[PDB]
């Protein structure tokens, strides 16, 4: 059992959870491979449904009993007649918030089991598909008042094609290969704006457009949604006492949801299972508009700051960041749209840590996406010594459908 | 063969190096343990592939003088048990032993390097004027020169030379009426163990700790360092007027000497190393770290910065100052250092060099990434492998 340092405070404990791992990642002995980002029948459909109908009634307190074994019975009885089962909707909920909860890159955990689960799984065409997505982000959105929440449409089955969102987010800003060779917008999304366009959209030439949904039914080409602009609430950024930051121009959405994983549960896999929360402002202050692979506006905004911009001991790339992630802050508060900094943010997830402890034995946590892209030592989870591994359920990446 | 790939361009290598790896890591299938930070006759297994190396790196593989001295180390061994190298490889050794030392930033530089010999050392007294070399070799009135000093090997029967502070320069940790610390709280054991043989302490908050130096199978020695060797750098901030008044200061030298180097089987648990610092280590962490000066809300409280709210990003700005600060006051006194930033870029270059020259670099991701503004380095979005090769310098126990 791998022993576990807070080199802060001096804590020392041991991750008995590890042990329970029944899935293997990319290390090895020889090498660690853990800065990679990605790193990645009826029996053994048989052990994995046992597994996870084991941990619910572990959830229920009711191990061992005579529901327990029922349902055992019943798993093993559907698969050996339709080389499948399904999903209680009681089993779905409580597999939906392992998921998050398993998730070693996510440092909002201590939320996993404030979770709304929409059941999707009668879901029958792309365009109930749409309905549904629409209100998934409604009320996720919830005027800014975000809450959290999943949608899990129907799993994969033999004989059928899979429900696919093929957007990687359910709100992305469209990016326009150009003029020279530049992208104009988000160079993320060039890929999926090039599909959208092929398939029929109308495209923008702005900088936040935000893209339509190209959205897969079962052995179906993908069909295009376009979202309602009142659906998709947007925060425009200002900085508190930098006036010229507001003629940037800039923006950003209120709702992140992810909507390319699969979510696995006991065996099942559901290929479509768009999950939501709200941001933490280094994504968007940070990541999203200071990669340079992104919107890349450090040097624009330093700049502007008048900061020293030849000379790298200045250190006008950090001034100029921390002030972004201020404006990020100040602007989402203003409009009164949740959002989380890292320094709290990185500080719930400590108690997310101890409150795993204590339950669970430990926590799977991948440190090089827990600890903020700025400011790394200056928040706790810098100092913590943690254990990555992969427990079910889960949510995966998976290959993109085209 | 891993593939790594590089996010800000797009770019795959492959590392082939690391087919090479000797000892293994903590990782598993099951599981990584890459954020942990402490994780007779086969001596002439590694003997052998180390002298090898050798012979590859100066293009002398297949030919006479790498056959002969294949047979004077087996010979050696067979005779004494251990073996000698010759100087040539103790210097062709160190600088592997830091080329491949997986958490160093600055391997751009590995080729650079002196190396002073002391392996017919003798005496803690021998020791300290070794030590004393080079201290005011490395430090060369502040344009630093990466040094390494290697005493002895050590052998069955005989105990170690060791030097019982982490580092060449550390200030003092003081406990109080009430528990907590002036000073360093990082050296309170060794502030402590000093006190024990015979130092008389000091009342302030950078007091230079005295060296505890151990010659074989004797108790430790202390040694005074001499004022005019030790270089210090006192902290002010260009804009920041009263920056200079909270009395802060650290030093020139980062000269690690609790560390072991191993080059093809032999062990050296004393030979301790030095360089220059990067800003972040004394602005960062030595500086803001909660369980080192922890400073932070005290440059906050003097900037009249919001400490009410962590959305104020208060933690963040006065991080930043402070780093400034650092690299001012060491360019105003005319001490080597480098940011952050020109650190990383160096490194990136390191591992393309590294690429064509070796086929990969060992790197620890999350210890070349910086503690503030990782992402703003190139390092951040670069994929690495970690692993161990040899010759390396290695932890070991504390001399108790
Ligand atoms: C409610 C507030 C939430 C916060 C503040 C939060 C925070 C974060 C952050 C900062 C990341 C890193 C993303 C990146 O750097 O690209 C992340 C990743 C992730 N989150 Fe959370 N999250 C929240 C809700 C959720 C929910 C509701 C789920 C699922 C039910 C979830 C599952 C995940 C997963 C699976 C990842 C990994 C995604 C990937 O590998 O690309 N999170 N989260
Ligand atoms: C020339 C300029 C150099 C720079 C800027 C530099 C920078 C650094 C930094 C920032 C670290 C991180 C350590 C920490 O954060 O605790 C480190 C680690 C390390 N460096 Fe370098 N270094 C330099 C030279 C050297 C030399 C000359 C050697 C040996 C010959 C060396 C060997 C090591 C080792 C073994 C570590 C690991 C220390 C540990 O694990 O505690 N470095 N270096
Ligand atoms: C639910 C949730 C909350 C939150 N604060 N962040 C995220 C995220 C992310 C990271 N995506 C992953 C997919 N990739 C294409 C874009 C970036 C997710
Ligand atoms: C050669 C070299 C150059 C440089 N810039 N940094 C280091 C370091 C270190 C890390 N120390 C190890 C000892 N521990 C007491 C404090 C942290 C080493
Ligand atoms: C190469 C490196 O693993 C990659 O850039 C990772 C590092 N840590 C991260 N951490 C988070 N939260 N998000 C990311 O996208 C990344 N990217
Ligand atoms: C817990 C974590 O692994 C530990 O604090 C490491 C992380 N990365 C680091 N990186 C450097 N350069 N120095 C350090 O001390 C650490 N500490
Ligand atoms: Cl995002
Ligand atoms: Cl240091
Ligand atoms: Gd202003
Ligand atoms: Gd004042
Ligand atoms: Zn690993």
């Amino acid at each position: 059992f791998p022993r576990v340092k807070n080199w802060e405070v001096g804590s020392i404990t041991y991750d008995t959870l590890s042990a329970q791992a029944q899935q293997d990642g990319p290390c090895t002995p020889r090498r660690c491979l853990g800065s990679l980002v990605f790193p990645r029948a009826p029996e053994q459909l048989l052990s994995q449904a046992r597994d996870f109908i084991n941990q619910y009634y572990s959830s229920i307190k009711r191990s061992g009993s005579q529901a327990h074994e029922q349902r055992l019975q019943e798993v093993e009885a559907e698969v050996a007649a339709t080389g499948t089962y399904q999903l209680r909707e009681s089993e779905l909920v409580f597999g939906a918030k392992q998921a998050w909860r398993n998730a070693p890159r996510c440092v909002g955990r201590i939320q996993w089991g404030k979770l709304q689960v929409f059941d999707a799984r009668d879901c029958r065409s792309a365009q109930e598909m749409f309905t549904y997505i629409c209100n998934h982000i409604k009320y996720a959105t919830n005027r800014g008042n975000l809450r959290s929440a999943i949608t899990v449409f129907p799993q994969r089955c033999p004989g059928r094609g899979d429900f696919r969102i093929w957007n990687s987010q359910l709100v992305r800003y469209a990016g326009y290969r150009q003029q020279d060779g530049s992208v104009r917008g988000d160079p993320a999304n060039v890929e999926i704006t090039e599909l959208c366009i092929q398939h029929g959209w109308t495209p923008g030439n702005g900088r936040f457009d935000v893209l339509p949904l190209l959205l897969q039914a079962p052995d179906e080409p993908p069909e295009l949604f376009l979202l309602p602009p009142e659906l998709v609430l947007e925060v425009p950024l200002e900085h508190p006492t930098l006036e010229w930051f507001a003629a940037l121009g800039l923006r950003w959405y209120a709702l992140p949801a992810v909507s390319n994983m699969l979510l696995e549960i006991g065996g099942l896999e559901f290929p479509a299972a768009p999950f939501s929360g709200w941001y933490m402002s280094t994504e968007i202050g940070t990541r999203n508009l200071c990669d340079p692979h992104r919107y890349n506006i450090l040097e624009d905004v330093a700049v502007c700051m008048d900061l020293d911009t030849r000379t790298t001991s200045s250190l006008w790339k950090d001034k100029a960041a921390v002030e972004i992630n201020v404006a990020v802050l100040h602007s989402y508060q203003l409009a009164k749209v949740t959002i989380v900094d890292h320094h709290a943010a990185t500080a719930s997830f400590m108690k997310h840590l101890e409150n795993e402890q204590k339950a669970r034995g430990g926590c799977p946590a991948d440190w090089a996406w827990i600890v903020p892209p700025i400011s790394g030592s200056l928040t706790p989870v810098f100092h913590q010594e943690m254990v990555n591994y992969f427990l079910s359920p889960a949510f995966r990446y998976q290959p993109d459908p085209w």
